[PDB]
RNA sequence: CUGUGAAUA
């Protein structure tokens, strides 16, 4: 209806419609996408003429959907006006439940130079608070997943400090921020500068690697350590350091913990032969507590509520490892599997009383 | 006796 559009335009009623659910649904459906349309131009001008009114509509539970529709149809001249408004209060808008959705769509829809100009407003702000915020963590992940890495180099510089990295990575929301950044930096962004990406990648990988023992044991940061272990190829130096300078010394203790046992499982699942052999050599020939009770680490892990899952992964690694083309490797994988199988047979009646022991017995009886 | 991770109508 055009009477409604002219009443919004002539009688200054845009705030009344945009802050009402059905009024704002009207504004989204009857906003013409064409930038040369006259109704489009006057409604856009009404939205952006007052900076404080524009920002209040971004933060409004219904008004933010209209601002999003204007972003979807925007051109360069409109985008420069929207960017200048959003830049005056960007950090607070990223914390807001409504306005952070406007920011996330603007990162997607603005021209890359304008979206970069927005994200550079975050450069000297409290980025720990933003990365662990329930709303702000999605803005950071959107920046990292959308813009080229040169638009957010300051984020990697911020996470280069070990205090910042540990605080963000050990958070329910901030571990998603760290993992998304690792995913983007370790992905082949072939249309961007290779060496710029790899320098940032190695700075963040070294940060995780320097703190790997604390992060692997943490409720949230253990996912990030698992991801670093799986990367390999040019990042294999970080996987090798994490296994050899942390996991090899701590394998038995980590396998008994709720979070770190997932890191041990991933290492057995994905590490190459040389590292798997060193991990098996720690299990069967390393430091064994109470050796008058325990023959090796299997005597602890077989009956443990988390360590039994490490044993199940060890079985699966050896079963697949017997197919190795190198008969020297497959001989070892078969001998580790026979050692596990003999220990399960010796303790079968105790193991049969538990769901863990039944799963281990069924996996071995499948062969 | 089975074991872990996100914000709008």
């Amino acid at each position: 209806d055009s009477v409604t559009l002219q009443d919004v335009l002539a009688n200054d009623a845009l705030v009344e419609f945009a802050t009402d659910k059905n009024g704002c649904r009207f504004l989204q459906e009857h906003y013409p996408t064409e930038n040369d349309n006259d109704v489009h131009q006057k409604l856009f001008r009404k939205l952006v003429e007052d900076r404080a009114i524009f920002l209040s509509l971004c933060s409004n539970m219904f008004g933010n959907f209209f601002v999003q529709r204007v972003l979807e149809c925007s051109n360069t001249e409109e985008q420069e006006i929207l960017t200048e408004h959003l830049a005056t209060d960007l950090y607070n808008l990223c914390l807001d439940k409504s306005a952070c959705r406007v920011i996330q769509l603007a990162i997607q829809k603005l021209d890359v130079h304008l979206a970069t100009r927005l994200s550079l407003e975050l450069r000297d702000t409290h980025l720990v608070r933003l990365s662990i915020d329930q709303n702000g963590n999605h803005v950071i992940q959107k920046i990292v997943k959308t813009l080229p890495v040169s638009s957010w180099t300051f984020l990697v510089d911020f996470f280069a400090d070990d205090d910042n990295l540990i605080h963000v990575c050990q958070d329910k929301y901030g571990c998603r921020v760290i993992q998304s950044t690792v995913e983007t930096l370790s992905t082949d962004q072939y249309a961007q500068c290779y060496q710029h990406r790899v320098i940032l990648l190695r700075s963040l990988m070294a940060g995780v690697t320097r703190n790997c023992t604390q992060l692997a044991s943490n409720e949230f940061a253990n996912y990030v350590v698992q991801h670093v272990i799986k990367c390999g190829d040019a990042l294999a130096v970080y996987r090798d350091i994490i296994i050899e300078q942390c996991l090899l010394q701590n394998l038995l203790s980590m396998s008994q913990e709720k979070y770190a046992s997932h890191v041990v499982e991933v290492a057995f699942e994905c590490a190459p032969y040389r590292l798997v052999a060193e991990m098996m050599n720690e299990i069967f020939e390393g430091y064994i507590p109470h050796p008058d009770t325990n023959r090796d680490a299997l005597d602890i892990l077989l009956f443990h509520q988390y360590g039994n899952y490490v044993v199940q992964q060890m079985i699966q690694t050896c079963v697949l490892g017997q197919n190795a083309r190198d008969q020297k490797q497959s001989e070892m994988y078969g001998m580790w599997l026979e050692k596990i199988h003999g220990r399960v047979m010796r303790n079968a009646h105790r193991l049969e009383r538990f769901s863990s022991g039944k799963k281990i017995i069924e996996a071995l009886q499948s062969m």
